[PDB]
């Protein structure tokens, strides 16, 4: 069975190339999750990249609401109508073969209907016998059609009468799941009759480009800031890695992100430094505490700064925030402050997607990441450090009756480190690492001999 | 798609601007989580700001009853036919053409239906759809954003009563009243906006006198004393004015002696402040404070402190949220304290209690007050579990000491956000004066859990 | 009861020989979960391997849509009206009676009925219980092993649509698609059989090219080498060809280092290998392999090394079971390693995870493959809560240990089952050369949780 891209970033490679030829899709999901989304995007896509025409079967809404509401995306349905490219239809045999001419009088491929749903209040018997005979017609002509219909339960029926999955060849649930008081998007393609797919939930947003689902190693050095602490890593860390600083809270995690993030701005390089934890406001100032004047870096264009709330907006959504701001700014190095601020009030499950795709995106487009993460032992994991290639854990020292700290590169992936638990201390100018505790042993847990 | 300004704090910023023009707008609930409320606040807010003409379409309840109610938030009905800005309809053809003449009699677009699903009670999901759709379809005809309430059985089930309304509409915005450990919870969300975007998930909002308040989610180097001169010193000068201050130990440490001090500096130098207590009652507070060698009683009189005391299981906590806003906003103070944050975060859900957090840290910096929250850990004699220290920027921590057969306490600035400390834990004792910060155990070390060498 | 063999890979086993003869046998599940497949391998196998001429009853799916739908696998309908060993039959007594001509028309008893919850829409129990009585009868009747196909609605409610076609049947078979963590596991199960044994409770399958693969549930003293040469010499000679060895560890051990030694003997000594990546990617895998002395592309120009590297969160466990079995299978490796084990238990159940485990270790050890897969202790710098030690036949430790202010790290063979092993936790260091195993830590005593003396 061949078949038929639709040009949703994500849905092509779940898929396996798009929808199959010739045969019907059932697209489920409850209100607000998108089938009329993907049933515009799939058209509108079709007849600004392949040039293949196709009609738009409407119901409770007019073909004027669905170019109104499909120009927040910045698609100009009017204009494709204007070429006789997409017909509108207003809106069970009288339909069938008007919809049947329709598809002949523009010599068609691809047909959207939103929703069948919403044609069958009169008449779970009926529906099946009038679904099944629609999905007929459809496949008897040969034209590529995404059947819209509307459930109830996230994890419920299929469909609303617990039939139009069976009837359909093709069938994709999106949903929209409230974990939290917080609403994650997931499609998924329950199945494709005659051809393989990705199984289960992923997640995906919705933006001004539409739906938007999210499915070399250089030996080149870069710096992290610090001379010491390149020093200790074997001469800096890779260009296309992921490095982890790790600590109790006020260790200097926020420190070396910023020196990091400052390194780069001292060689022309754009760096983006997503905040979780503190504002712009307080950044600035700890920042000239430090010595780094964080506003310069903002007027060279060499640093941007995005700050946010971690129980804001969802994981999916704060991906796709730091990709496009990626995809736009292009920086040479990112870094995430806090990667434990993004897991509070979050699925461990979804968390871990989360880390793969900032992750998987950041060694994709040759990116330099320092991603933090607070240790919940303070002077006392989850399994997110077999992603980093690198580790810098922070860790303090009770001596003398002196809250001190120190640093020691814990592991680096394919290149010597420094394997010593050196002391250090942050003044006005930055971090100073000075030298390894000899006389204090066991100090990885504290309380050192 | 443009949106019309609702002006209900909250809801402006969630919406993305407001409601859609033209379109009609959904809002399902239980009964009592306030759609009659968000209904009127639609149109109050329309002819009492943008003088922008609105009508009220009745149902159950009367227009008299309406009017009556709505004076519990101080909104008269001189609109109404004293003016000609309000036009309440007492009460499917027949309707909708009454709803169209009167919107161009009044020449308006802003209307206000409570409630749909009672003018179903003649029918029992196909009808109501087909019926349902053709209101809308008036009412986009006419081009008038409508508001319309529905209601629900259950707080996590279906949208609307029959499973429909919610597919016909344009826009859905589901009121929420959970019950989560015999406590209430008042939830607003937008489901959707078709052609338009918002924010997703729920919201904690509350009702009050204004009406809804739903809650939505610089940098001086000025410093300021915290009552305490040694930890003035420690803390390299003094607190930052618009920052938050953490006092961590266990029971009977002086988490509440610091903020008494704390509060004292604030009044010493002519300042108000605010003391929201959860733990002990105001007779109490006076008792101790003055113990101490501090008169609150004399702060009170001077209209420069005022405590706040309740039982932190006697409202939620958007109540309590909403409680710290107003009487900041009143009463306008340099620094407020919450003693104790921990005694919050009981019989509530971690979710819940980071939203609140947030929501006092942000209005804390947002009006430059300096904060003093306090927290009594687990461990009593022998960490932090909740995720709430990132938030802030100052932490003093206070622990005991066992030192032969003594019961001795160690303070120490465990950090402070881009300013020096002191990285040493001193010894501390209470008197009939207040704190005295000594010197540090040099000798005994490894006090991070207690029990040293 | 003789059974009837469906030659569908771990069904005959499940099943104890097969499907009853002249019995009728229920296939019901959810929508994809792959009964029109089981359907048509039923009839497919049944002439294409024992020539058993056989009729395939379609209903909502038509004839031509059957024939493309199974060319995904490579099944042709040659076997239709160009040869007369299928006989696909469009679409209560009149089809009966036509299946009833149909069977001894081609002479046969092989037939496959989808679906036949499809038929019963002109009704709405007791008329589908009475008219599916009357199918089985007549079906039994003339003796011919059918094939029939239900529709559920959840994966753990009724068993059937009626709730009435499993006590009709005299065989069931549940076909499920649980979604748990938003991953989907496919899990057959046979209900019960009349009159023979089976086995109890759901098995693990997957859908390929080949079709549905379901997962039922000697010993040498030949040597082969880790690697390193140390490390042979501590193993007593070095690990068994036939064993199962486990690298267990904290974070940048050197369980890939090993690994990546381990493949580099087989391939060292002509010998194919495997590499089931799962924490890094290839690009990175070369870069390190390379950075210790060890062409990781030279191995692959030679045909004796695969990488095969995915995202453990990417597919179920069935279906990285299903790929190592057909990497092995084509490879035909002589070792095969996981790097790593922990990186699929994560987000998984720890039954699922347990099957999975003997799976690969069963089938590792009967292709007589040595096999090592790697494992992230939760303790980084400071047990094994889950019980897959006791499957694996070798246990090599890998610990950090804190000496001096300098994070030094020790290797010991835990465990050697059936061989003599050193007993003495040695002290090994990573150069651009490989490990260097020293001597052991004969003064700093009590290395188990780190932190000796
Ligand atoms: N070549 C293939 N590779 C992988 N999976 C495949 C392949 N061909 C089919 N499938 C799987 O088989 C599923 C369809 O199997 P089948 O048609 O038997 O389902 P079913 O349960 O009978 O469906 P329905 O109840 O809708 O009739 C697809 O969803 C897909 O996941
Ligand atoms: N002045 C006030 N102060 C505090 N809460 C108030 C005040 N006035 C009204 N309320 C709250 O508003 C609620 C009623 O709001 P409203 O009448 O909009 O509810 P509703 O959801 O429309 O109810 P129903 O579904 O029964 O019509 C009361 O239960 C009360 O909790
Ligand atoms: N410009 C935009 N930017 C961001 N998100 C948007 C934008 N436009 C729409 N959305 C989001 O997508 C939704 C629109 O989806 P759509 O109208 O297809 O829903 P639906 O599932 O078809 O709903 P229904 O079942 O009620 O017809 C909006 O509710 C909003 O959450
Ligand atoms: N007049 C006093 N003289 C000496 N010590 C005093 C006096 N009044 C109080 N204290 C000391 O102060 C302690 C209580 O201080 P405070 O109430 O600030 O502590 P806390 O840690 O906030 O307590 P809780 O967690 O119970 O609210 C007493 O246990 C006692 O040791
Ligand atoms: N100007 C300064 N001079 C000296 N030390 C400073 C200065 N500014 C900050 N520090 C030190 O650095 C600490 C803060 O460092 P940083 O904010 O990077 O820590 P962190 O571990 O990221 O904290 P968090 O977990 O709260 O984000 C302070 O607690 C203090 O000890
Ligand atoms: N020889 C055997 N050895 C082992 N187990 C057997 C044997 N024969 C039958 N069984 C088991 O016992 C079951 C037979 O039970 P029985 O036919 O009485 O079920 P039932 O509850 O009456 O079913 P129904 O409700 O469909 O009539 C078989 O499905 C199988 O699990
Ligand atoms: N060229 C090199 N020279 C010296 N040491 C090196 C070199 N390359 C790697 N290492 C050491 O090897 C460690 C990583 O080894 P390896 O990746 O095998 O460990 P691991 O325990 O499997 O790690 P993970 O759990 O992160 O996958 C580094 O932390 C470093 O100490
Ligand atoms: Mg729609
Ligand atoms: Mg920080
Ligand atoms: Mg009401
Ligand atoms: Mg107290
Ligand atoms: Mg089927
Ligand atoms: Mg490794």
């Amino acid at each position: 069975i061949a078949k038929m891209r639709t040009m949703i970033e994500g849905f092509d490679d779940i898929s396996h190339g798009g929808l199959p030829i010739g045969r019907s899709t059932l697209v489920s999901g409850t209100s607000g999750t998108g089938k009329t989304l993907f049933s515009i995007q799939f058209l509108y896509n079709g007849i600004i990249e392949f040039d293949e025409p196709g009609v738009f079967v409407t119901f409770e809404e007019t073909p004027q609401d669905i170019i109104k509401n499909a120009r927040s995306f910045g698609w100009d349905l009017a204009k494709l109508v204007d070429e006789g490219k997409l017909f509108i239809l207003d809106a069970l045999s009288a339909l069938i073969e008007r919809i049947n001419y329709a598809i002949q009088k523009y010599r068609a491929r691809r047909v959207s209907i939103d929703s069948v749903t919403s044609v069958f209040q009169q008449y779970s018997s009926v529906v099946r016998r009038e679904l099944f005979r629609l999905v007929a017609r459809l496949k008897q002509i040969g034209a590529t059609t995404v059947m819209t219909t509307e459930r109830i339960e996230e994890y419920g029926p299929i469909a609303r009468y617990g039939v139009e999955e069976f009837v359909s060849d093709n069938v994709v649930i999106l949903r929209n799941v409230l974990e939290g008081e917080r609403r994650r998007r997931t499609l998924e393609i329950l199945k494709l009759r005659g051809t393989s797919h990705m199984k289960g939930e992923y997640p995906f947003t919705i933006t001004d480009h539409g739906i938007n689902i999210f499915p070399r190693s250089s030996n080149v050095r870069v710096s992290s800031g610090v001379v010491r602490l390149d020093e200790m890593c074997g001469g800096g860390f890779f260009k296309d890695s992921i490095i982890l600083a790790t600590g109790a809270t006020g260790t200097g995690k926020t420190l070396l992100v910023s020196r990091f993030v400052e390194n780069a701005c001292a060689n022309k390089e754009r760096a983006i430094l997503f905040a979780y934890e503190e504002s712009r406001a307080q950044l600035l100032r700890n920042a000239y505490s430090w010595g780094m004047d964080f506003e310069e870096m903002e007027r060279q264009n060499l640093l941007k700064i995005v700050c946010a709330y971690p129980e804001s907006a969802g994981l999916e959504d704060h991906l796709q925030i730091i990709k496009s701001e990626i995809n736009d700014f292009k920086p040479a190095r990112i870094a995430i402050d806090s990667l434990s601020a993004l897991a509070r009030g979050v699925s461990n499950n979804a968390f871990r997607q989360f880390v793969i795709g900032v992750t998987g995106y950041a060694k994709q487009e040759e990116i330099t990441g320092l991603f933090t993460n607070t240790s919940d032992q303070f002077m006392g994991d989850s399994h997110i450090t077999v992603i980093t290639d690198t580790i810098i854990l922070l860790q303090y020292v009770e001596i003398r009756g002196e809250m001190s700290r120190a640093i020691n590169v814990f592991k680096m992936r394919g290149s010597w480190h420094d394997k010593a638990i050196r002391e250090f201390m942050i003044s006005d100018k930055g971090p100073d690492i000075k030298d390894s505790f000899r006389n204090f042993e066991r100090i990885i847990s504290g309380s050192p001999t």
